[PDB]
């Protein structure tokens, strides 16, 4: 053990989603939990649309009610495991329409954020059946008092998006997908500039396999704020666990001082 | 032959610029003009601060006075090789306020572009003898009509100064640096992640060698808006030549339109 204070450590969930299938994915979720958690865990971390996976044209139906399943499925998760949990996104139905949102669960079975993905795939059919959220990230903290954002798959080619919260502390980015293979170089390109430009921990959560229309991409990476490699995955399915080093993040933003320099109301 | 606008041959001119020295650096440059100036080539680039390099405590006496001598040099080397020179950056004063200051020029030999550096250093210390740009960097068109940007070493780091030009249509970024050899994976990283997630060609343009104080990367790269490498050099003083396929932009920017997706009122 290393006296506590300055490291986290993270189980990444790489789970092959089901498509359109709430149960067979919460049946999956509670067996990855069961076979992996542990006393020294202190996340969890699951990919984007975890209950319906891209069956859009029936998430009229299948979609969650004010995250009333999700957030009841994940709350019992955390509170039996006493494990803070980034829980991915998921299709949810609010106010008559459909939303990719995301949400995380601290160790005393609550809410400790909640943010529907602002960038849709104007491509995807998501247009057709989705909403896109009306609101930016904001930073949040996990048990420990760490200060993290958690952002959904699309949005990690906006980088705009991650400014506000790593200018306000934000130590560790969150990103949930379900990022295809035919993309793979962007997921890692994407991820490790995020992390230089900010100073800051990325940690890329992917799905894997493949869905009856789009292969997954795996690959899930974490990158310290030196945009160096902590540890990563393939395709197959797996778990990631890493220690992160968070005094790594102070570290780096007094040798690289950025956000002395920016100048937010000059840019157009 | 191809239509006017999908091709452009590039030189990048990856020189080991002078110490504090004006006459010299000219030198140097009109030397390489001379041994490496074809028919074919259409721009060359050249490094950040070339004319005095980074003797910032004599920039007082030694800086231009109002692009005066560096205009003056470009234009004469634009009109003799019938060539547009996206002129990197020199030190130069205005109202005796010194500012890092990119320049282009065309074939015609006008003025294209002016850019003050806008995201000084402060561990180089560089806000105690510099001034930071008051405007954007605005797109320009190079003689064959392409829009481009032009941006200066540091603000590789600043992901907002590419968002308005790349929206605006440019399909080419000239990152223009004397990047240090201890930051070099961040200057691969960056120029790779500002292509995709702008879907254009990004051109890294940098200098080598050893001032006498610090020791720069060399590593001049041109990447496609796809992210992939187009071509490279290592860290000796050399000359890199390549063939742009323009087209690649507006094909990149249908296939992942980020754009349509955008939310400027949004952001924090
Ligand atoms: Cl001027
Ligand atoms: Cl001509
Ligand atoms: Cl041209
Ligand atoms: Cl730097």
């Amino acid at each position: 053990l290393v006296p506590r204070g300055s490291h986290m450590k993270v189980q990444i969930y790489q789970l092959p989603i089901v498509f359109g299938d709430s149960s067979k994915n919460e049946t999956q979720i509670t067996q990855w939990f069961e076979k992996n958690m542990n006393a020294e865990v202190d996340v969890v971390v699951l990919p984007e649309m975890w209950n319906n996976g891209y069956d859009l044209e029936h998430l009229n139906e299948k979609a969650d009610n004010n995250l009333g399943q999700s957030f009841s499925f994940i709350k019992h998760l955390a509170e039996k495991y006493k494990v803070d949990i980034v829980a991915g996104s998921v299709s949810n139905i609010r106010n008559n329409q459909i939303f990719n949102t995301a949400f995380s669960v601290n160790k005393s079975g609550q809410l400790i954020n909640e943010y529907d993905k602002v960038h849709l795939v104007p491509m995807l059919r998501e247009h057709e059946f989705l909403t896109a959220g009306e609101y930016v990230a904001e930073p949040f903290q996990l048990s420990d008092g760490t200060y993290v954002t958690q952002l959904i798959c699309y949005d990690l080619r906006f980088p705009e998006l991650l400014r506000y919260p790593a200018r306000s502390g934000a130590k560790i980015a969150f990103y949930v997908a379900q990022w295809p293979m035919s993309r793979l170089q962007h997921w890692h390109s994407l991820l490790k500039a995020r992390a230089i430009e900010n100073n800051m921990f990325v940690i890329g959560t992917n799905s894997t396999g493949f869905d009856g229309n789009t292969e997954y991409a795996g690959h899930s990476i974490v990158i310290n704020p030196n945009g160096d490699l902590v540890g990563e995955l393939n395709e197959s399915a797996d778990i990631l666990t890493v220690d992160l080093n968070l005094n790594e993040v102070e570290q780096q933003r007094e040798n690289i001082p950025v956000f002395k320099s920016i100048k937010l109301d000059l840019y157009k």
